[PDB]
């Protein structure tokens, strides 16, 4: 154009669509194993089992299905989304490991009141980085945009994940035993479960905004120490299996707790015993409990409080287990408990 | 009570492949006679909502047909590559959980399920009430087939001159529901109740809520009992012109007779309604086909023969594939 005059497109600089799709497709592709093949779609793949049939002798499939949860919520009116792709990821898979199986493919959905690419490319980044952690293809996903169905800014995502076990091999907890050892590796925080109620509690009841901090977490500020990201256990749990620890049975630490979820695994009439100050509760808990006048009663029924994934096995194989323990930084091995004659799983 | 009943809908999807999972409704599948039974199995995935469609249901108080749509919603993704669906987990998401609502739902997915030889292996509810808008509901569900590395449909050997075929759908489906619900009842103020003359006497809610065809039976039948299936589009928004191109090799087109098939009551209500082009309504919408399948012309004699028995969707031969590079309507 002739010089001197305005530009007519100042101001307005809009990336092609393209360009984030093709971002998203290099983060998805970087989780893609040897045994991937072209899929549907942009980002569909497949998964050819013939490693699978080889390397097993009778495999079987092992699926779960999980969401991430309000937590979502959090992160949205923080606007931190760079570790909702692991909590969603560790939300799924850390259901299907307790029976030792090898995570293969994820799937994942994202549901929006307004999709915005850029909020999806931290997803799809965040989820793609979990994935190649422990050498799962994620092999497909799906989005929605849906107004009229969520609130304003809200998202909702699901998730998962596939696996494989030999049938032999499936932890079950049949040959647990009492006067064998519950052991437990710490959560992070409140992983996927309790953030209406933490939500609610701080920023309604308690009048505080994310930024704002308390005693117990020495400056950070509430936000950061709620949005900390569930821990995937796949990698310690193998490398206990792969150095044949003899772990008897396993139950992840979700909504309720001890008494929910340990009872699962545990043979007709056993028990087991969790004391509770065999490890360390992270301070977003005792917070929530001074806070919000909580019983110590309600929150041990209610949350991890500090535990989020709890291994039954032999006493003797304690040795083993907290050798291999120590490399795995982002998270930390104790010896919590007992199984018992109690028909019960109580927390003392 | 209500946890029984779900549990038996859900029993009822079990083949002999599947072993106890973890939790009340967790199952696992042995892969033996996968192996034993095919060459080089590939695992095909895919995960996928209902919709807007879900909006449409809670206004109307009927979720009988929902969890249905979400199974073919999924399904149908996969079988158009030849893949035979084996497993199916779903997720429901509530403003606020209702168990009359969970049970409906779960005997939809477990039927559908069911007469098509998936087994529902898994699944999750959660109520997020900071989340939904009130009544909301948000479902999704992901089904995993396998299928032999050989037979894998992508459309690459479709030529000019191969035939394009179509099986009938039962309305929407499960695309096109925020456009309905806005022109029915946002602005011309109908309650799901009301009726039009094109519909015969039947609600508007009710017509919406026909359930998605699950198409696996008839494609099975067809890929096992010879018919030479060179590629099929599932039709999902977008309608024709947006899903036909995926499947076809570069610079071929296709040419579909719009007479050459019956369109459902609801998209000519629709159309009128909303004074959409006939043009346009071919655009965004499945007109009365919910899948297309690409075969040369002498398959059309086995297909017709193999769809006598499926009486839930009606066989069509709509057009043909042509050097256009693009979908016209004629």
């Amino acid at each position: 154009a002739m010089a001197g005059l305005k530009y007519e497109d100042a101001g307005v600089n809009i990336e092609a669509g393209n360009q984030a799709v093709e971002r998203m497709k290099q983060h998805v592709k970087k989780t893609f194993t040897q045994d991937v093949l072209t899929g549907l779609g942009s980002f569909g793949s497949l998964y050819s089992l013939k490693n699978i049939i080889n390397n097993y002798d009778d495999p079987v499939l092992v699926q779960s299905i999980d969401g991430v949860g309000t937590k979502t919520k959090v992160a949205v009116m923080c606007g931190k989304f760079e570790n909702l792709g692991y909590d969603l990821f560790s939300a799924a898979t850390n259901d299907i490991v307790v029976m030792g199986a090898k995570p293969i493919t994820f799937l994942d959905y994202v549901a929006h009141d307004k999709l915005d690419p850029a909020i999806m490319e931290e997803l799809v980044k965040g989820m793609s980085k979990a994935c190649a952690e422990c050498g799962v293809s994620l092999v497909g996903g799906e989005t929605a945009e849906m107004p009229g169905v969520y609130q304003a800014g809200e998202i909702d995502m699901v998730g998962v994940i596939t696996g494989i076990v030999d049938r032999k091999r499936i932890i079950n907890g049949e040959n647990i035993k009492e006067g064998d050892i519950v052991f437990g590796l710490s959560s992070s925080g409140l992983h996927t479960n309790g953030y209406s109620f933490a939500r609610k509690l701080f920023f309604d009841v308690a009048g505080n905004k994310h930024t704002d901090t308390y005693p117990e977490l020495e400056g950070k500020t509430i936000g950061d120490v709620l949005l900390e990201p569930h821990i995937n256990y796949t990698n310690i749990i193998h490398d206990f299996l792969d150095n044949g620890v003899d772990i008897k049975g396993m139950a992840h630490i979700t909504g309720g707790g001890f008494i929910e979820n340990i009872p699962r695994v545990l043979p007709q009439g056993l028990g087991a015993q969790i004391d509770k100050d065999s490890f360390a509760t992270p301070a977003i808990f005792k917070l929530m409990q001074r806070i919000g006048d909580i019983s110590e009663f309600e929150m041990y029924r209610s949350f991890n409080m500090g535990i989020g994934m709890t291994i039954i096995a032999s006493q003797d194989q304690f040795d083993k287990m907290q050798e291999l323990a120590k490399k795995h930084t982002n998270t930390k091995l104790y010896q919590i408990g007992k199984i018992t004659n109690s028909g019960k799983v109580e927390i003392i």
